[PDB]
């Protein structure tokens, strides 16, 4: 056991980190999680996620999560429309298949993580600032509250993540598309027509550069999502203020049927974000002062838009804990590197798919 006398600091408990501190737990060795959310029942901004055979389901087949995941998961139709709202098909799950890749709430997924964790293994209101290589130990800064020492840190904190420096130099970059996306509560009762639309299915639809997605049932919220290519214009429109984003939406979605309108006119606040991706495209620092390492959208952010995002974090977490877990490196250092490459190989097949399938989506005939 490479961590023997050691400890390891996991930077966020998104799905990677905790899934991460999971697999290294089970192996005995000693780690902290630390994330910046106040505590384990802030809610988490976003759609259902699926864990794919193969991938994220390996990842929770090792933690003994798996069942788990199945029982709170549900596996969804798809519906595609046109902006008038005909049905151009729709795919029912067959028994068969229902396995395959079940939605599940974030939420959801983060209770399972947090449940199979000993106890205090997540220390909360811990927003990690600033590291600092000391002789044999990272010093990690954390806002308003104390220091804290690790012999590795892994950065599970997010596509955003402002402490990567150690690791690499490249930036995050924007890729050209927008996202709007929001919920609706009670949808039965606020967007009817719509939620009949989607009929127990998740619905998308594509029109004339306007993409728009949604899961009726992401635990009774309906979730949508619109994306678009980031207009030349734009930041035009201002995201703390419905109207202007309204304003916006109705003008783009003026041609499509008025349930969609309805979505439009009945959601309470949106949350505007420019798609990004953090590129694989350069080998990682050689040189590091003292062993750390990025796994999940720390280290390979990728555009949305072909559910590669949580399943390739998930596979980075089963192979760095696999590799520490074996005496089969002489360092950690050499552990860190052989996941490293391997998730330079998959990382980078899975950005392509989501890049390419970004563009195929948004050029002037786009059919699902
Ligand atoms: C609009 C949108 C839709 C998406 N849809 C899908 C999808 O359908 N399927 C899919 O696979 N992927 C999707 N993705 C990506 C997916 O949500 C992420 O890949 C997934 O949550 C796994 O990421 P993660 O655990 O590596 O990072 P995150 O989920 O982002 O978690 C990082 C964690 O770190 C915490 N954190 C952040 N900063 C700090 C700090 N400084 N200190 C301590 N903690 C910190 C955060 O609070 C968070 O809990 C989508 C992304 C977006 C933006
Ligand atoms: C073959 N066996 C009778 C059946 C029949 C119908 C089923 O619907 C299922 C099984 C086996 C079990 C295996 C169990 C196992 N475990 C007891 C939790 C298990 O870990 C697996 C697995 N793939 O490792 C499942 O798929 C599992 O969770 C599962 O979803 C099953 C399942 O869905
Ligand atoms: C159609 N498109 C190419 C694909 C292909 C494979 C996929 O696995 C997926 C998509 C679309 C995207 C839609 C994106 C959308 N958005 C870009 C985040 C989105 O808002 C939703 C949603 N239900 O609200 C998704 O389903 C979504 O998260 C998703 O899970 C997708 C997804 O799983």
């Amino acid at each position: 056991n490479l961590l023997s006398d050691k400890n390891v600091a996991i930077i966020g408990g998104g799905p990677v980190g905790l899934t991460m501190a999971k697999l290294l737990q089970q192996n005995g060795i000693d780690v902290s999680v630390y994330e910046r959310d106040n505590d384990r029942e802030a809610r988490i901004f976003g759609g259902t996620l699926d864990l794919h055979k193969g991938s994220g389901q390996e990842a929770m087949k090792k933690a003994g999560l798996l069942q788990t995941y199945y029982d709170l998961a549900l596996p969804m139709g798809v519906n595609i429309a046109d902006e008038k709202g005909n049905i151009l098909s729709t795919k029912n799950v067959k028994p068969e298949n229902r396995f395959d890749n079940p939605e599940i709430n974030r939420n959801d997924l983060r209770a399972i993580l947090l449940n199979s964790l000993e106890n205090d293994t997540v220390i909360w209101d811990r927003k990690l600032v600033m590291l600092e290589p000391g002789k044999k130990k990272w010093t990690l800064t954390f806002e308003n509250k104390p220091s804290e020492t690790a012999d590795l840190v892994i950065l599970a904190n997010g596509g955003m993540s402002k402490v990567r420096k150690f690791v690499t130099d490249t930036e995050v970059e924007e890729t050209g598309t927008f996202n709007i996306q929001a919920d609706i509560h009670q949808p039965e009762i606020n967007c009817p027509g719509f939620f009949q639309l989607c009929n127990g299915n998740r619905l998308m639809a594509s029109h004339q550069g306007n993409l728009l997605f949604a899961n009726p049932n992401n635990n009774g919220a309906l979730h949508f999502g619109i994306s678009f290519k980031t207009p030349d214009e734009w930041t035009q429109v201002d995201f703390q203020n419905r109207n202007s984003v309204v304003d916006f939406l109705l003008k783009e979605f003026s041609d499509w049927d008025e349930r969609y309108k309805e979505l439009i006119h009945t959601t309470l606040s949106f949350v505007g974000l420019a798609t990004r991706i953090f590129p694989l495209e350069k080998p990682w620092k050689s040189k590091r002062p003292l062993p750390i390492t990025m796994i999940g959208d720390a280290a390979h952010l990728m555009p949305p838009f072909a559910g590669q995002g949580v399943n390739s974090g998930l596979v980075d977490a089963l192979i760095l804990s696999d590799n520490l877990a074996d005496g089969k490196f002489n360092s950690i250092e050499e552990a860190v590197k052989n996941y490293e490459q391997q998730m330079f190989i998959y990382g980078k097949e899975a950005q392509e798919e989501s890049t390419q399938n970004e563009i195929e989506m948004f050029k002037p005939d786009f059919t699902f």
